[PDB]
């Protein structure tokens, strides 16, 4: 009822058959040239829950709230069996995202007061800002964001001279990498929403030689799955600027 669409007005994009048979959209920002691109302006708008995209603000309060941190991102497992066998061990911060370890997060989001994720919500301006009964908020459900935000707020919250520190800036930012090359240092992170999967997502950004970009892809309807989410970002990210 409360919930609505990303308001605040800011070059556009057909990537329409890269896309193919699903839907939804793509949105990039240049660092050096200060410009947002966009693949579907009005999808791009709306807004969906960020499940496991959020794992990202859930990293950086955690180390700045200290409950994590560069020697003890630590957190044993409960001996609890999960269907996927990466999530049935120890973790640090780079297992825990490189392989989406819902435990891990939630863990962090445990030891955190309503009133610093709220203020933190608001300083960042993430969507919504809509907490639940405040439990994982997260995962489907009243927190949301659009395609949009997910570029202006990570740009913003890494690029503002801010308060989380830089250090920690770095560790998230070895937590998120997944491809390198010569050209390129590719950085993001999925989500899958699901008996259903209705809700995918690939965020992140992209360090070359020359520039720094921004981008991330959402996944409404097709086969929305944080797997392909990343496939169409990498063949949108290919066929531009290297
Ligand atoms: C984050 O998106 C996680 N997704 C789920 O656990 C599914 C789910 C269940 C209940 C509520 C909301 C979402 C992990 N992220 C993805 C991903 O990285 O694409 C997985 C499917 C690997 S699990």
């Amino acid at each position: 009822i409360t919930d609505y669409n990303y308001k605040k007005p800011l070059q556009i994009l057909d990537k329409s058959k890269i896309f193919g048979s699903n839907s939804g959209s793509f949105v990039m920002y240049s660092m050096k040239k200060d410009k947002y691109y966009i693949y579907n302006e009005k999808e791009s708008r709306k807004r969906y829950s960020p499940n496991s995209t959020y794992k990202i603000y859930l990293a950086m309060f955690g180390l700045d709230r200290h409950i994590i941190n560069d020697e003890n991102s630590r957190m044993s497992w409960n001996h609890k069996h999960y269907p996927f066998d990466a999530w049935n061990k120890e973790q640090d911060l780079n297992t825990a995202m490189q392989n989406s370890v819902n435990w891990y997060f939630e863990r962090i989001s445990d030891q955190i007061p309503k009133n610093y994720t709220a203020t933190q919500l608001k300083q960042l301006n993430y969507g919504n800002k809509n907490l639940g009964s405040y439990k994982s908020y997260w995962m489907e459900d009243s927190l949301k964001i659009s395609n949009l935000e997910q570029v202006i707020v990570f740009k913003n919250m890494m690029e503002q001279n801010n308060h989380f520190s830089k250090k920690a800036k770095n560790q998230l930012s070895s937590s998120l990498l997944i491809k390198k090359n010569e050209k390129y240092e590719l950085y993001g992170k999925t989500g899958t929403g699901i008996g259903k999967y209705n809700n995918g997502w690939f965020v992140g950004y992209v360090i070359t030689n020359h520039d720094k970009y921004y981008f991330a892809t959402h996944l409404s309807d097709g086969k929305p799955s944080g797997k392909n989410a990343e496939l169409i970002s990498e063949k949108i990210l290919k066929e531009m600027g290297v």
